[PDB]
DNA sequence: ATACCTCTTGC
DNA sequence: ATACCTCTTGC
DNA sequence: ATACCTCTTGC
DNA sequence: ATACCTCTTGC
DNA sequence: ATACCTCTTGC
């Protein structure tokens, strides 16, 4: 029935105990330069709440439910594989909501026209820790004298393991509290998955061989990363950290490989208004002078002309492919879009995103249910299979059936299979942009691979970090024991109750540039109406949301 | 959920309907998200066609692969596109003492696990209605062309921007140590002969 | 039902109540050099927990298992002796493991020729103490003005006690907590006791005789050291401590008197493969050309010929010797090793290691049996007695038995019993090598005894430190008291439950010279595979063991 | 080149010799020589 | 033109 | 802030 | 350590 | 006080 | 008197 004492506190020049070690700070700066440059600083800060590990161990498990792949056409629900889990919890802030508001989502995206990563760099104070000490009245007394731990991998000598893209940064909202995620990562195996269908015969291959001891890699924190124990009067901060990286546009193209060049003169123009009033060029299509590509015919039009080169290429869906460890869908860059889509039509390379409260579903909704979308670009850089074909050499048309396959006809004999499903026309002569950002669940920078070649780009994120990127930011309750305490047993050893709370606050910088007008008419523009009105305010009892908004608005010749 | 005992069956369980998970993925269509559906920043590994003959204006000849394959699934026996294979004399390595004409040979099998295997392979219709119907789907066991032993995978193709892999290594002793570069305008992005 | 009051933290340049006083970190460094050399920092820390002794006495206790070996042929279980017990526990830190993890110690092995100790030093900090009070509510309190007691024995006044002779040393993981052992000392006695055997009549003398007042010694820490007082804002700190003791091979030998010299030229080459045509000399025994140490006859044969001196030594066993305090087995250099053993035929010499849970023994494992093992060093240098034999100087043969003993004969008409077993062949000619390091059970560095005459090595350490060794490190809970005291009372007096935790770090440096290829063929080299692959992996719950691994690997010449 | 030095607890992959691969590396009792095959990148490392 | 199984008892 | 059982590997 | 809804009544 | 799996983007 | 959709490859 104590309140512990309340111990006595002593005094240095950065804390003490009844001494604030840091300040909150969640604001945008928006500073304009000369130019037309401006200098995006983004500052965040949180109350993060942290428990004590269920246990001080690292574990190696492994997943397993073969069960659902028994099945038979399940191929793709496979869920196997191995993981290291420690005792760490992981800080991860990259993600777009965690700095910016709508507010300000809007504004860089309506006036500007290209944005580049700066800088970053975070702290920790405040810190405090507390135990629960137990008819149930629970008791809490703060533990002057523990610590917390902390970790900064500088070197990134763990694997990385971005968070956001199991919606696991930090939170959204800066008046509402957050917390860190466990860390686990993965840990190497064999498996094989034969795939199958409804109607398949038996049991195809499925199963987990183990493990190549030669791909083997344990890592701990504990021996890689000088681990900082903070106390209340302590503090941590990082340094300040530069990107090596290219910029990000606003602006997102149009033109096809059929808005490229010089289009044809029309010898004959419209004479009144109307929809229907056509221009005609008014030549024969195998009289015109021009180029194609094509050495056959005499033919010349608009989808026969040559183009300098290609916008977009198309490949192979849903292609799963497989390698040492099962079986795994390939990516591709694109996506699609368009008036022929509307999110029904949505296909491959549209990406979608599921998450929770603190990341954007409505804070007052209940039921566990995922809030989603499928983020659909503007840049009209993506295919309409349905419109592909192909057709015989010899161009004699209009053309045969037996020369020519279309999207519609069968392949291997399968009726919903046709040619486009693995077609691909990749090629040197290949061009195409980056994908955008997307706000506010987008990662936003990511670590590039460690191949002697590399990716042209990843499709998680906009920036691709050069070389280093920031390393990762551990923490972790450090074991609070009891008087018992048996190393040398067995058993798991029992400690007091305790977690801790502390702020974070970081700064990330970015810096961009105006756009000008070039075009007599206007362009669009995010903005606020009577639809989306309420999706910016709280609800009568707090209810929050944060929808997701587009990126790329005006365009931008292509060519 | 975690385990509470030894033995090689006591799994761990994420705990979540694989339609009811956060996350990300490419695929606009479902709510599924599965460790073969979820996001990837981009790709390791490419897959192309075997056993390819391509050819021009001095005959065929094959096309070759930078990955090779290797593993668990594999044991020299299952070994395919990709891996290369050394044959040779006395002065390079094989006995000197043993007598007949017949070369002595090997197949190297890289460490690098980025290589494909193709059975696992699959493709099916965007719809993704699942479990997955014959008609939707198209496996390394259905064969094309009205060929019965071909099927997709000989003639696929999944380079691309997002693909991403690593040099040959060096094979001792028999590799080349270093080699030429073409003199094309355009050029290739790694040799196989020699790293 | 208090939480005591919490207490006010006043704060200095050094340290304060809610200030952190130290950095985690168990790293390993390796820092190359000119010329092949390395320097090897290995870091590593603990948190170390401690409870308050049972009594705040020094006692004098005798140890007396007379009933069994008052049995008559269990000679070698004699346990007697007497030792001093304190108050204090030590912090003993000397053994490969605490150091270093596999990973390390493959590098090392493998890449290494020799190594170097260098220096050491230690510091202990963020200091916690609590009090422990209590239907059955533990409660635990920060005693903030409590202190923790600490004395280093920089003088060596003290006397020396390795704790990994027995397993004591800390723990070997760096994410799990550990405490230092209880000290105490061994303190003089007369004892005897004569061996005796199954079939042996009556009762042989066996007695504890008492303490040769001559041979007395009791020290006390309190005498002699200075005790630091910590309290939570307190740490403490040694200084660096430089080692000054010869090198440590990481070679071993192979060739053994038989393989000195020059081979003998053979007349006689094979002319095909075949693991059956061997080569020829080619020249009658009796006939050949060189040098023996035999003034009479004629014959030279590889086993006679001169070698320059001898490798190896032969010595009795299993021997028990006895002086003035009981007998004790006589300590070999060398062990044996190869083909004819297999951990079987596992002889003396070879040194065996028994261990807990903190020192390598899988952790979930249940049952308190000790894990264990042989180490069998790589190092040729061993005898295989069957193999010996001693024969008439007149050598006339084929030998006739009368000329001749064998390890078959027996002596003293014992069985069981034969030369072997009391021969003894340690001569100016013998030569040898030290005992090579044993990871991760083995102890690492040693004192010398301090007699006029000395060892030529020791058989528990690879480095015994010539000059003066660390001094070792004791701490100890400061006696809390209650309000009632008497100390003019005979009772034990009481005390408030009191116990502390902190930890620990040190720092431990090593210099390394790289190997290089020398021979055509490779080499050994320690290495992973699917066999034992996990036992470099935590287990599905964290189960994690240290195996035994060997140290030197490659060969060199001898001669 | 480079150095290379231990990050992971466990140890890694090591070529080396053995009763099994021993002979390949000397000649026999009449100068039959050969050269094996062996491998070149063991250790692992991050991809990612 | 020999230095402790390389270069290198060099520099 | 460790030197050969003190102070004191100081001075 | 408050300046006209940011940074910034700074520089 | 984060740099490309150590020390060490140090010196 | 042409520089990456302005002024402005200026200053
Ligand atoms: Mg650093
Ligand atoms: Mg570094
Ligand atoms: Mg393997
Ligand atoms: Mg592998
Ligand atoms: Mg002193
Ligand atoms: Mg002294
Ligand atoms: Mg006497
Ligand atoms: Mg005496």
């Amino acid at each position: 029935g104590s309140g512990n004492g309340s111990g006595g506190g002593g005094g240095g020049g950065s804390g003490g105990v009844g001494i604030s070690t840091g300040t909150f700070n969640n604001q945008t700066e928006f500073k304009f330069l000369e130019n037309g440059w401006v200098e995006i600083t983004a500052n965040s800060s949180r109350l993060v709440h942290l428990n004590m590990p269920e246990s001080e161990n690292y574990r190696r498990v492994v997943v397993n439910n073969m069960d659902k792949t028994a099945v038979n056409g399940n191929m793709a629900l496979d869920d196997i594989h191995a993981q290291i889990v420690t005792p760490w919890s992981l800080v991860d802030a990259n993600a777009w909501g965690v700095w910016f508001n709508p507010g300000d989502w809007q504004l860089i995206v309506n006036t500007m026209s290209e944005l580049h990563l700066v800088s970053f760099e975070q702290e920790i104070f405040n810190v405090v820790l507390k135990t629960v000490s137990e008819p149930p009245t629970k008791v809490y007394n703060n533990d002057l004298t523990a610590s917390l731990m902390v970790a900064l991998d500088s070197n990134n000598t763990m694997p990385f393991t971005p968070a956001a893209m199991r919606s696991e940064t930090l939170g959204f909202y800066p008046w509402k509290p957050t917390i860190p995620t466990p860390w686990r990562y993965y840990f190497q195996w064999d498996r094989t998955l034969i795939p199958s269908h409804t109607g398949t015969s038996g049991t195809p291959t499925n199963i987990y061989h183990g493990t190549d001891p030669d791909d083997v890699q344990f890592y701990t924190i504990e021996n890689s990363v000088p681990v900082h124990l903070l106390r209340t009067g302590d503090e941590f901060a990082t340094g300040t950290f530069f990107f090596d990286c290219k910029p990000c546009r606003l602006t997102h193209t149009w033109q096809t490989n059929r808005a490229l060049g010089l289009p044809p003169f029309l010898n004959s123009l419209p004479q009144s208004e109307g929809a229907t009033n056509f221009g005609d060029i008014g030549v024969q299509q195998d009289k015109r002078r021009g180029v194609t590509q094509m050495g056959n015919t005499n033919y010349i039009t608009e989808a026969t002309i040559m183009r300098p080169a290609e916008v977009g290429y198309s490949a192979p869906y849903y292609s799963f492919e497989a390698s040492t460890q099962g079986p795994f869908k390939t990516p591709i860059a694109a996506g699609r879009g368009g008036a022929q889509t509307d999110e029904n039509q949505a296909a491959d390379g549209n990406p979608r995103y599921a998450f929770g409260r603190q990341h954007g579903q409505k804070t007052t909704t209940t039921g566990e249910t995922p809030e989603r979308f499928t983020y659909i670009a503007h840049q009209d850089t993506g295919r309409y299979p349905e419109g592909d074909w192909i057709q015989n050499i010899n161009f004699n048309l209009p053309v045969t059936n037996d020369n020519v396959l279309l999207p519609t006809d069968p392949i291997g004999g399968k009726t919903g299979i046709n040619y486009t499903n693995i077609f691909n026309t990749y090629g040197p002569l290949t061009a195409l942009n980056n994908v955008p950002p997307v706000y506010p669940n987008g990662q936003i920078w990511d670590k590039e691979f460690d191949t002697d070649l590399k990716p042209r780009l990843h499709v998680n994120a906009p920036f691709v970090c050069q070389n280093n990127c920031p390393g990762q930011l551990f923490v972790k309750v450090a074991p609070n024991l009891t008087n018992e305490y048996d190393p040398d047993a067995s058993a798991n050893m029992s400690r007091i109750v305790t977690y801790s709370d502390f702020w974070w606050k970081g700064k990330l910088v970015f810096k961009a540039k105006l756009r000008a007008s070039h075009t007599w008419n206007p362009i669009q523009q995010m903005s606020i109406n009577v639809d989306n009105q309420f999706n910016y305010v709280p609800s009568n009892i707090g209810g929050m949301k944060i929808v997701y908004e587009k990126s790329q608005l005006a365009p931008r010749k292509l060519y």
